[PDB]
């Protein structure tokens, strides 16, 4: 499976249906802010595992194309908001000055502000040939992904964790699960809803999201070192890569039953162990 | 029309489904922080406006209370951001401290994501009896007036106004509409689309809702001037503004001269204002 030509493939269809569904508009200025973070360079991962699942679950691209973009957009007015003095503090993104540095910190809230509520606003208005009580539960997934039970969650305890010497596994696995985590559960598992997938395909891929989502953070620890409690300092360096590669078996497992359609989501859990 | 006993029910009303829809939940401080602005003293007139449009056109308080709390919701998550130094910079609302006083300007912008996204989620998830489709039609409209087309569009339009000399009336009128009036627009609008109202009657209620946000701006200024800034005053002069805010209370209660009862309360609203 060409993973490299699949993923080039769909990165660019995903900027080009993002650049479509959020033109420049007035007034001129916020759109401008927008678009600067959301058509930045990224791996695009969260729309793709969306297009994938849908696919996977016997649907069309076509009919999971505004939530994918709406995934894209929750996942950029994060990173705004992040990047802010007040959080992260950071001037420089992937080469870029980051949102704030380039239009004020106050453009920059509303920029992150505007994002959060265009990907609702795609998702209801955009999203074709689903019936309404299933694009509802797409909206309901999503809230609940993004907020104080998922990625704001995630955010906070992580916050309080900061400069403490009693951070534990258990603290470790809600920060992962919820920062990371809940968002990727979403991006597969509302894939599988706009195609109409059983509850029990709707599981198997939150279960294969949820572990690749650990196993990402798991294996970018052990990068770090090949005070911050890390996987490597509370369970030791053999111990996570064992744990690393329990993850992508126990994910690639969630998916086994499936033939060629599974072949790109297990290829992705193939490149996040031999990264 | 006692309106003052009206208000102080829907408010107890209101103020009740809030503490029940967002109770004190884990991880603790977020939920804290959102309750802290949330359940501070406010009119909740954008609820009440929702419950009242509803009721109106033919439907109950209880299919539109989801959604009367999430226009608070959204409400609030914008106090909280206009209140950040990169904003207003204010440490006091309303003689109590401002979110990011008391839990960090950090947990403050987290509070606010989550708020404007569990808006969308309780609406998508509790909203009870209303068909899928209408409930979408809500979440559509919601995110439309919230974000760059609406709220957050009339923020910075207003932010790039701030020491001009050359503001004109246009000007002033887009940020009222779209500042302050957009989220009163669909605070009526999907109180009457939840009902199952005509496209007629959706319009003459953001007619009404326009003007009597319009009608309160005119009023503020006024009452600013009576006890480099350009007002309603400043570019009509103090008694051209009397007779403008005196013509859209008029146009306001015209738009919804044809009910007989449940319009009274709206009337009272608009009335109110006058004074």
């Amino acid at each position: 499976f060409d993973l490299k030509s699949y993923l080039k493939e769909r990165q660019r269809q995903v900027e080009a249906a993002l650049n479509a569904i959020l033109p420049p508009q007035d007034p001129p200025l916020i759109y401008e802010s927008m678009r600067y973070s959301l058509l930045a360079e990224g791996k695009r991962l969260r729309p793709i595992l969306c297009l994938a699942s849908c696919e996977l679950a016997g649907g069309t691209a076509a009919i999971a194309l505004p939530t994918a973009c709406a995934l894209e957009m929750v996942h950029t007015m994060s990173l705004i908001h992040d990047d802010l003095p007040s959080m992260d503090n950071d001037d420089f993104r992937r080469g870029r000055p980051t949102n704030h540095k380039v239009y004020g910190e106050d453009i920059a809230i509303l920029a992150g502000d505007a994002l959060l509520t265009y990907a609702f606003e795609a998702i209801a208005r955009h999203t074709p040939e689903v019936p309404a009580d299933r694009v509802l539960k797409v909206i309901a997934a999503l809230a609940r992904a993004v907020g104080a039970e998922g990625l704001v969650g995630g955010q906070v305890v992580d916050l309080q964790s900061e400069g403490r010497d009693d951070v534990n596994l258990e603290t470790l696995h809600y920060i992962h699960t919820h920062k990371t985590g809940a968002l990727l559960e979403v991006s597969v598992v509302s894939g599988a809803i706009l195609a109409g997938a059983s509850e029990e395909l709707q599981e198997q891929l939150r279960t294969y999201a949820q572990k690749i989502g650990l196993a990402f953070q798991v294996i970018d620890d052990i990068l770090d070192i090949t005070k911050k409690a890390t996987y490597p300092s509370l369970l030791g360096l053999d111990a996570s890569r064992e744990y690393a590669d329990q993850l992508i078996t126990e994910a690639k497992a969630a998916i086994a039953a499936f033939g060629a359609e599974a072949d790109p989501l297990r290829a992705i859990a193939d490149y996040i162990t031999a990264r």
